[PDB]
């Protein structure tokens, strides 16, 4: 139009928000895949399943809050295909946790690049939005996954027969 | 393996369930797109938005129950890309309702084909699963959307200035 | 003195905060004027009246929080005349909403300039204050007013006899 | 028009009500200024601050009830600039109380002149409105401020170091 | 390692966080010293004591939240000696309040330097952490202490026999 | 002065109480260090962390009760630097427990020496104070830590992958 609401909102920021929406939906899909891997009859770690299903739902919330931001600022949402996750078989509780940690660091790098763009475009509203709802959530998620990876490694996962079972019961229960 | 749980579960049924999972996730994504279209500053039909967001969440439930079925029967979930919806701009409340009706009939045709396959493979568990959780839900959804389309058409949508506003307040409120 | 509390608080920031206090009080006065326009016997849109009276009270809160900030940082409040609003007769519900939208964008531009000044003066406390209490409130207000303008335009306001009446009852009720 | 509601409402009364609205808003602004003076780091009399903030809010109520009267009688509200208060620095608790007392007597004189005009124009509704909501409130406010001035003078304000502190705690607490 | 969690976290920021932890613990110790000065038999200002004990506990919280941040970001906490406070005898309620005000401004300068470093290193997570939990808390603490100093000075502390006693009862009670 | 409260309170006892205050604060700091070691991403034993944070807070209470005693008896508190703990990296749950046990025995030896001094100076109030609040608390703490060390040793800590994890969940949970 521009939109009668649009103010101080650079087209590059609008485009970067659309790419972030897609990445959050991708993260949601990765976690959904992991959740149902852990409910296979030959895996059957029900608290790993619950943990990743919860993470999946949180990532859909992350996507939705960026879709809301786009509308609030007068941008136009442009959805793209949600790519399937990299693996069909997540191999073990430890491997899934390590893949989740890498995913969260990759999404964090994307958010830091978006914050740098918002700063370059003099968009303090977008900077604050990312700082308030994304950057600390990402740090907390990365730390939690790092904690989980460390315990599973120390316990002897994936080959130590009791490790993932006990972690499933005692940490994720 | 086969899976130590697998019994009377044809590979074609397993593959058809994976395709249905993808279609339900696609339907979820279409509805998510519609929900955020209706919260644009130049659309602002908040109960259309709420209605389609609810439909989106129900379709993710539909996908998840098929993912659970795959695991229960000892099949292996194989996820694929979730294609973006056909439209970025859903044009009007009436157009979105008509597109939703067509989507629901297309998903119903897929479910009827899956039921015919399950029947051909002598899989009464899969037949009952579809009849119990999918086929009546689809008939109810198609009827509700048809009701909504009829009222919006009769009221003069999309060009009659009061029609979508009043429908948003009085039916979807 | 300087004030025994003052630290990292530039005189230009102090002056810009005094100008912002005046602008928030002006916005409060505009909304008060609009509120009582809608309770005229020849307008009588009581929910438009309530809506703008609420917006008036929120703007006085906005002014007061900046007056508090000035004292917290050791600046000195310098009040100026609160100019009367631009119009005595706001013409219609749609016209008042469009004028409110323009007011909110003008106040937002002032807040963005204040944030740029605070950034230039290395005042992260003032930057955070604006981001936490002003910039997202402004984006939400601009979006809400844009939504309202769109519905009133589509409904045929101001000339369509039912439009402002129905909007008053169903959105602002 | 005249307004289809207007009856026995002289144009001079309508104009005098508009001037009274402005004076009540001015009184509100004076009290707001005083409230934030008392929360300066070098004044810090928090119950003086609370007292004057309350008086400020009451004066805005006084303005609003006259704006309502104008609409009820079919007059047209005509707002004017709200002049800034006379002082930026209110010097002491005693000085602020003495200035408030003078303000209230000046506003009372304006209300008595308005009542005399209403009487001259044979407007018993306007006479009763002023008697019911303004004249006794003004007498009570003037008496309360006189009480406060007397105690502060007797206690040795502003130079007696304990006087304003103790009055703030024990009377305004 | 680096830590499998570490991302966008500069070694200089890690070191500056360790120095800030020490400074917050120092502030805690200063306040603890002041608290027990006020419970001496020859001072016996129990609400000054309570006030400073509370401030001591808040500073330990400030230290702990930075220790948590270090772990969240994958830095390594490096503790140093907590230096004893500057004075054994805090002389008076007024002198302790003035020393606390200077301490809070010195800690604020350290936090502003840390924020400038975080900005220089492109660490928006660390910038937001400081803005969210430290910079406004510091401004509020400095303002409260300035208020307290002003009242005690005006009341005639420390030599006016009633001043600190009355302030202890009426402000800090 | 002496203090108008001082009675039967030897200067050597006063000095020994000041040294004990410092030692209790040191113990508090050791435990604080241990608490945050266990929340590292590469340790992540959250109940070890909670356990040592609680012990840290108890030691600050121990310091404060001696500071209160000094004031009650008319002595003068003389604070000294709180030395940093001996280790930055506590190596394992078992090593931290063994270091805590040694710390508690060293603090107990200090308390026994203080009791012997109080006895030598004919100070039954100080003897009773130590017996009532310190000596049994120390015996209980040493016994609890010995219990914890024994279980961790028997379970195969630190090298047995499940030992510290299971102890964290089942004893410290
Ligand atoms: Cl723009
Ligand atoms: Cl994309
Ligand atoms: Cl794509
Ligand atoms: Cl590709
Ligand atoms: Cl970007
Ligand atoms: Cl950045
Ligand atoms: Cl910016
Ligand atoms: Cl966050
Ligand atoms: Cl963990
Ligand atoms: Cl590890
Ligand atoms: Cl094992
Ligand atoms: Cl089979
Ligand atoms: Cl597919
Ligand atoms: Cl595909
Ligand atoms: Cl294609
Ligand atoms: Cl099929
Ligand atoms: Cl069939
Ligand atoms: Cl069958
Ligand atoms: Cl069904
Ligand atoms: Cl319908
Ligand atoms: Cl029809
Ligand atoms: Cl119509
Ligand atoms: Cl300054
Ligand atoms: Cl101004
Ligand atoms: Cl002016
Ligand atoms: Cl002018
Ligand atoms: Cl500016
Ligand atoms: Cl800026
Ligand atoms: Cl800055
Ligand atoms: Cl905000
Ligand atoms: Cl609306
Ligand atoms: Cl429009
Ligand atoms: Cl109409
Ligand atoms: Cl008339
Ligand atoms: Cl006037
Ligand atoms: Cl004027
Ligand atoms: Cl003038
Ligand atoms: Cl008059
Ligand atoms: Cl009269
Ligand atoms: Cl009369
Ligand atoms: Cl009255
Ligand atoms: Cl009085
Ligand atoms: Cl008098
Ligand atoms: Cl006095
Ligand atoms: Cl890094
Ligand atoms: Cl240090
Ligand atoms: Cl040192
Ligand atoms: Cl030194
Ligand atoms: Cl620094
Ligand atoms: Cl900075
Ligand atoms: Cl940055
Ligand atoms: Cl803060
Ligand atoms: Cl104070
Ligand atoms: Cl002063
Ligand atoms: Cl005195
Ligand atoms: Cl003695
Ligand atoms: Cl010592
Ligand atoms: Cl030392
Ligand atoms: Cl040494
Ligand atoms: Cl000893
Ligand atoms: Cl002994
Ligand atoms: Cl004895
Ligand atoms: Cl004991
Ligand atoms: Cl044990
Ligand atoms: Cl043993
Ligand atoms: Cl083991
Ligand atoms: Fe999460
Ligand atoms: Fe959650
Ligand atoms: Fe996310
Ligand atoms: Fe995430
Ligand atoms: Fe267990
Ligand atoms: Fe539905
Ligand atoms: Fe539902
Ligand atoms: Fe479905
Ligand atoms: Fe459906
Ligand atoms: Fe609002
Ligand atoms: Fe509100
Ligand atoms: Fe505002
Ligand atoms: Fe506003
Ligand atoms: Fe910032
Ligand atoms: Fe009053
Ligand atoms: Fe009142
Ligand atoms: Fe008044
Ligand atoms: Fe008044
Ligand atoms: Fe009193
Ligand atoms: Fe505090
Ligand atoms: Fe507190
Ligand atoms: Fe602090
Ligand atoms: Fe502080
Ligand atoms: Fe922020
Ligand atoms: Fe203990
Ligand atoms: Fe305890
Ligand atoms: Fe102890
Ligand atoms: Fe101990
Ligand atoms: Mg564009
Ligand atoms: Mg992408
Ligand atoms: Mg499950
Ligand atoms: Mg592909
Ligand atoms: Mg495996
Ligand atoms: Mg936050
Ligand atoms: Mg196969
Ligand atoms: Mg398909
Ligand atoms: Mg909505
Ligand atoms: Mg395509
Ligand atoms: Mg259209
Ligand atoms: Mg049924
Ligand atoms: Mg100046
Ligand atoms: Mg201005
Ligand atoms: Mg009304
Ligand atoms: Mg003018
Ligand atoms: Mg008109
Ligand atoms: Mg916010
Ligand atoms: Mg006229
Ligand atoms: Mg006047
Ligand atoms: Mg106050
Ligand atoms: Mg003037
Ligand atoms: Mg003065
Ligand atoms: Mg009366
Ligand atoms: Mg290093
Ligand atoms: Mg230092
Ligand atoms: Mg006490
Ligand atoms: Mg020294
Ligand atoms: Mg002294
Ligand atoms: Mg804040
Ligand atoms: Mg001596
Ligand atoms: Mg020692
Ligand atoms: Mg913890
Ligand atoms: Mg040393
Ligand atoms: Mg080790
Ligand atoms: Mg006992």
């Amino acid at each position: 139009g521009p939109s009668r609401v649009r103010q101080n909102f650079h087209p590059d920021s609008e485009a970067a928000i659309n790419r972030q929406i897609n990445l959050e939906l991708y993260a949601s899909y990765v976690y959904l895949s992991m959740a149902y891997y852990f409910s296979r009859d030959d895996v059957a770690l029900n608290n790993f399943s619950r943990y990743f299903l919860h993470q999946s739902r949180e990532e859909t919330e992350h996507a939705e809050k960026l879709m809301r931001l786009q509308n609030q600022r007068g941008g136009r949402i442009r959805l793209q295909d949600i790519k399937k996750p990299e693996q069909d078989d997540w191999e073990s509780g430890l491997h899934a946790m390590e893949c989740a940690l890498l995913l969260e660091k990759n999404v964090n790098q994307s958010l830091l690049e978006l914050h740098a763009l918002a700063s370059d475009k003099g968009d303090p509203h977008l900077c604050d939005f990312l700082e308030t709802y994304y950057l600390n959530e990402q740090v907390k998620s990365i730390k939690e996954l790092g904690d989980h990876v460390h315990n599973l490694v120390k316990m002897g996962a994936p080959d130590a027969g009791l490790a993932e079972y006990l972690f499933d019961t005692h940490t994720l229960g």
